[PDB]
C-alpha cells in the first residue's frame, strides 16, 4: 500500500511482461509439482499475466472489477479457497525471481509480494461474497 | 492513502458518528442551498453516514462492494455524474468541520478529504462501468 512499493511495481512490470512466457511456464510447472493437491481443481494460461495486469493498475483496481467478477465466478464454481491464495503467490514470486536474476533485489521481491497480497484480497472478498450469495 | 491519514480516519469516525444527526442535516442544508442545480436529482438520509461507514472500512473496501453496487445502480438511474462528487465532498467536509470545532485541525480535514477522494473514486469507476454496459 506504500508509494515506494507502488513505484517499484510501476518500474518493474514492463520488465516482467517482456518475459511473460517464462513466468507463465515456470509458475505452472512449480505450482503443479509442489502442490499436487491443487491439481484436481484444474491450463488457464493467463493466470499469471492477469496478476501483472492487475498490478499495472494498482492505483485503479476498481477499473478491473468487471474482469475480476467474471474470473471470481469461475473460481467459485471450481472450489477455490482463500487458503489457495498464498500458495499461488509463493509460486508467482518464485517465477519472478528466476526471471529477474541478479536484478532481483529483496526490495523488489518484497514489493511484488505486497502487491500480490492486495490483489489477492480483492479476489478473496468478492469470492467470499459470491459463496455467501449462493444460499 | 497514507498511514497517518488512516490513523486520523480511525480515531475520528467514532466522534463523527456520535454527531451523525448534525452532520447529515448540515450537509443537506448546504448542499441544496449552494448547489440548486443538483436539486432536480432528488432525501437519502443515509448518504453521509454511508461515507463514514466506508471510511471506517477503508483498509478493506472490497468488503463493502455489495452495498456500493446497489447504490451505484441508483446513482446511474438518477444521472449522477463524476463531476458531482467534488461538490458532495466539499459539503461533507464543511459539515465535519462544524462538528469538530476546535479539534478540526488542518491535518484532520486534509485526511478526511483524502479519505473521501478514495471512496468517491470507487463509486465513479463502478458507475462509469455501468453506464458503459448500458449500451
Ligand atoms: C490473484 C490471483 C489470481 C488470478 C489473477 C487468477 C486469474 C485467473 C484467470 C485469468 C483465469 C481464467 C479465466 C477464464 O478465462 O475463464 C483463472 C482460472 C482459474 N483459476 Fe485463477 N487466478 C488467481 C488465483 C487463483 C488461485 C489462488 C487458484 C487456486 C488453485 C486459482 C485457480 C483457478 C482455476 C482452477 C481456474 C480454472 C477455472 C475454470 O475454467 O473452471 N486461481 N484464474
Ligand atoms: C461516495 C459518495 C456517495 C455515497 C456514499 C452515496 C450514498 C448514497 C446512499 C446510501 C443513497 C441511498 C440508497 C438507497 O437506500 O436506495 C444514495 C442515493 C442517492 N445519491 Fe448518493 N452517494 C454518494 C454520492 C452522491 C453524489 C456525488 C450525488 C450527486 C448529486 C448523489 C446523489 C444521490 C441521489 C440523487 C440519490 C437518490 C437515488 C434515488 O432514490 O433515485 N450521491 N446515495
Amino acid at each position: 500500500l506504500d508509494q515506494q512499493t507502488i513505484n517499484i511495481i510501476k518500474a518493474t512490470v514492463p520488465v516482467l511482461k517482456e518475459h511473460g512466457v517464462t513466468i507463465t511456464t515456470t509458475f505452472y510447472k512449480n505450482l503443479f509439482a509442489k502442490h499436487p493437491e491443487v491439481r484436481p481443481l484444474f491450463q488457464p494460461k493467463a493466470l499469471a499475466m492477469t496478476v501483472l495486469a492487475a498490478a499495472q493498475n494498482i492505483e485503479n483496481l476498481p477499473a478491473i472489477l468487471p474482469a475480476v467478477k467474471k474470473i471470481a465466478v469461475k473460481h467459485c464454481q471450481a472450489g477455490v479457497a482463500a487458503a489457495h491464495y498464498p500458495i499461488v503467490g509463493q509460486e508467482l514470486l518464485g517465477a519472478i525471481k528466476e526471471v529477474l536474476g541478479d536484478a532481483a533485489t529483496d526490495d523488489i521481491l518484497d514489493a511484488w509480494g505486497k502487491a500480490y497480497g492486495v490483489i489477492a484480497d480483492v479476489f478473496i472478498q468478492v469470492e467470499a461474497d459470491l459463496y455467501a450469495q449462493a444460499v
